[PDB]
């Protein structure tokens, strides 16, 4: 995915690589207004140019930043959320200094975002990359996520996708409770310093208890998942600027909540216990009972969410949320095309088209971090 | 060409894969108007969202469809016709039910389109893809096209490009007349059912008799070609919707009418008979007589078309047709850029740019069709 | 770089390959005006269509050409100059006939562009490609550039990048002075004829003498470079038209002026002589003295330029030049997006996106030229 990965630097972005993008951005920004702000637009371009001339970089106005985060969301071709991009709360943390402070900002986010199940979308933007030596990073892939443990006999326990990170956490001093649903700690890096680990206050992590509307025994097999899907390891590019730390969140779809993960020895087990029900024939592969169980688990999940009043992207939600997004544009008194975000970028030997602003992937920090 | 091929499905398009595209389309549509229709635009987006919420899909207004077919034409980078996209007649057949009915619609098209040589561009849109199990398809590559037969000794007779399809037709019960210009039958598939074959009424197929302005013996070698170039196997994508059956037509260019196909034992023969003329030396390859003959055949073709008053895209035609297209826009009282059609699509692992609406290729039906 | 290379032809561009592009261009052009020129726009499209119909090609109005050169500059993703695209002087030489005349036009350019160090950006556009058999070409890569000689013992003398071209010049009758800073002659090709070589009048080539602000011995090692960076071998594509000869110029950045070219036996030598200074230890690779010297050479260069008052793209220059570019747009009483230049081009088997107008690379002429 190297195309969509924006890596680390060790020196500020050159003028010839910053100025053009800053200009394009500011034009894009001022081009959004129904009512033009000519005098302001020209003076801003001047301000920014002189600022890059004198300081070597530039700062975004809170309003420019807000716009950037929303546009980058609008420019996320995989995200169904891009549909209602105006429904985003932006938390400005560009004045942050330490991991201690990062944690507070992160807790505020979780708190705001969770809202007792009535999930709200938000993004916390930490200081932008300066020289690439003083980066702010969240080593975690997601704010909330279960630990994955490599058991002696070879089987995994917990989230199989977090094995490498869990190990890291252990190496960093985190005491592993060898359970199936252990919420991983936040590994926060501020000002390029070594990362610091913080346990996430249990009260802040809302979890959905799995139960089926028909099968009363469902709750007996003790399955649960966290309500907040928040990405922590991405980078926001905007007008040449780079924000290595800017975690955001949305809400689940329903059809994807991963553990029903039809994979290995993790899958098989939960799937057989199920057969206890209606299609009790788990002794043979003649009855494709697995199809029955999977379909039913999705039912238990969907049901669990709606009954525990935790927002999920069902058909009604998708439409209602989109309407709310349209109400915001109407009260403002046509949209700026997606085309207005495509920038021709000539990287080594090929003319390619890139979107900006945009949420890029990054290289896992421990792979590049230089220990103090 | 897998990039430009939109294949078969076996389940409706997911919400997260439909809604964004529907929205983008409706925005694109309402963005065309010189005079904005704010109240209507917002209510339409609402209507469609609620419709996808409740029905799982949506229907286009005839006017939206018309717009879609024209824009998709405008988005056909190979088609010189894209120059005058407003000159298109749209035949709505989204209410069609059987192959019997398809045939009637198809005959109407040919009739309208042929217009005794005064070729007119048209497109017949059949029902959109629902679950991918009830598809409408024209198994033919073109509405009108000559059969290709594999003779015992190995030589081919007729159109070499239609060998596989001709065989299919034979397998489907069509009696092969082993001639050089046998018009293939229409293999129509409706509502996902098995295809039904219909012979095309000879009166509907206009053919141009080949003759040279100077060589009176030209007509003696009995060469002819059909006047109507119509593609039958493409798919129209629009706002997430897919129309597997939507044949369209234009008119010939003159320089391409394929049989002068410098290929094998099919070519060589017609080319030698020619040498009977001005450069009678067909005993040696010292006189590049082939160049002489080819140039002359193109002359006979071009001449044949203009004398038999069958529209062909010559220099005058190109300009006149473009003017007619400009007269339509002027009477309406600036154009919406092509950029407004490019949509960033994140398919597996790569950020690519796609045009929409657009005419995609498809997989030959007999290769995927499940027999009843 | 074959993607970005527009090669030679031997027959005019076909209608189906010209008309669409001409139309798109003219639309793009008339779409720039703050004040629409409806009557003029429509009549122009008509004019051009009829012109291509009758003549087989079309001529651009000087104003359309000016626009084309500026937009193509705006569409040069590597060029920091694209920032101030309105600051361009266009020299129309589409009426040029001979190499003699080309030379005069080229001398005027150098003269205007050099302006005693106060560098000004300009472009000289020679006759457009007709049938591809009567091309105007500058065989040189740059208007001004030092010769590169392959010495007997194997070492190179001068610009290592110009070895093949220098040889060509020698073959063409140019007497090689075997120095380090010999300005190469102009190899001009007009109307598809054989190229003619012209020595560039020394008075026209402004050179910067290298000296350090602190080290008085710097001037002693006699280093110099030319002030004018001008590309001579590119092709401008616009509305389907192709201009094989259209040299342009800008000014240096400072950080790139190549000879500090850390390469072979050319590098090493100048680098050691340096060590004579502050870090005199050139006997060992324990002291990374090379880093010291390189940094210092860049200092001598930058200093040499500013003291000899030869324009260079430093931070102040970048901002000041951009302001000058904004003053031009303000006095005209929002910009047309970059997206409005992207054209979907279906070349063999793939749907790609191209920019237009644009400055393409070309195949080195001597590799394709047919001698008379
Ligand atoms: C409003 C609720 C939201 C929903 C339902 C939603 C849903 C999704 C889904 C389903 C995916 C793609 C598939 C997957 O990774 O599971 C995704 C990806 C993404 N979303 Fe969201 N999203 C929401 C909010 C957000 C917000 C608020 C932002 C940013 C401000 C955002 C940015 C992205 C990005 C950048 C991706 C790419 C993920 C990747 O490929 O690694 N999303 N979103
Ligand atoms: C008005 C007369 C028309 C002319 C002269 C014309 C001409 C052409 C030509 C010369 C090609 C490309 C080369 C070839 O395949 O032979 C082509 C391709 C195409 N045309 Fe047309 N066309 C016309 C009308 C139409 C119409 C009415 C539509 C659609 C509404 C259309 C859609 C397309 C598409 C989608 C292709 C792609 C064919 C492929 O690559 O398989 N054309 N057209
Ligand atoms: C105003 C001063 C200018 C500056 C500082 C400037 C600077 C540059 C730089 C730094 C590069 C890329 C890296 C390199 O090749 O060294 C470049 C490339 C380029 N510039 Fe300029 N440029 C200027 C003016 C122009 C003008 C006037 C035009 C055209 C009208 C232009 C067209 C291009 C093109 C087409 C390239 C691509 C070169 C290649 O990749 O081979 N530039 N310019």
């Amino acid at each position: 995915p190297k195309s969509l990965t924006r890596g680390p630097r060790d020196k500020p972005t050159p003028l010839e690589e910053l100025l053009p993008h800053a200009i394009e951005f500011i034009n894009q920004y001022y081009g959004s207004f129904k009512e033009a702000k000519i005098e302001e637009h020209l003076a801003r371009l001047e301000a920014v140019t002189k600022e890059i001339e004198t300081t070597g970089t530039y700062q975004l106005t809170l309003d420019e930043l807000i716009f950037a985060t929303k546009m980058a969301w609008r420019n996320a071709p995989r995200c169904i959320g891009r549909i209602q991009w105006s429904n985003l709360q932006v938390f400005d943390a560009r004045n942050c200094s330490t991991a201690q402070e990062m944690f507070q900002h992160i807790c505020r986010h979780i708190l705001y975002a969770t809202n007792n199940g009535n999930i709200r979308s938000a993004i916390t933007v930490f200081p932008q990359r300066s020289d690439g030596k003083h980066d702010f990073r969240l080593w975690n892939s997601q704010l909330i996520r279960y630990a994955g443990y490599q058991m002696p006999d070879g089987t995994i326990r917990g989230d199989a996708a977090t094995l490498e990170f869990t190990q890291l956490c252990i190496d960093l001093g985190w005491k592993p409770r060898y359970g199936r649903f252990d919420v991983l700690p936040l590994v926060l890096q501020a000002d390029g310093q070594d990362p610091e680990v913080f346990e996430i206050p249990p009260d802040l992590v809302l979890e959905v208890t799995m139960e089926h509307p028909k099968y009363e025994w469902f709750q007996e097999l003790g399955l649960k998942w966290y309500a907040l899907p928040a990405v922590a390891n991405m980078l926001l590019e905007v007008g040449g600027l780079e924000f290595p730390a800017c975690p955001f969140n949305g809400w689940y779809m329903g059809t994807e909540i991963g553990v029903r993960d039809f994979c290995d020895t993790q899958r098989y087990n939960i799937l057989e216990e199920v057969g206890r029900r209606m299609g009790l024939e788990t002794h043979t592969l003649a009855s494709l009972w697995k199809d029955r169980a999977v379909t039913e688990i999705n039912v238990a999940v969907l049901h669990s969410f709606q009954k525990q009043n935790v927002t999920i992207m069902d058909h009604h939600t998708a439409s209602e949320s989109f309407m709310k997004h349209m109400q915001n544009e109407y009260r403002a008194r046509l949209v700026p095309p997606v085309s207005g975000s495509i920038t021709p970028v000539f990287h080594q030997e090929m003319l390619n088209y890139v979107l900006s602003p945009f949420y890029y992937y990054q290289i896992e920090p421990w792979k590049t971090h230089i220990w103090q």
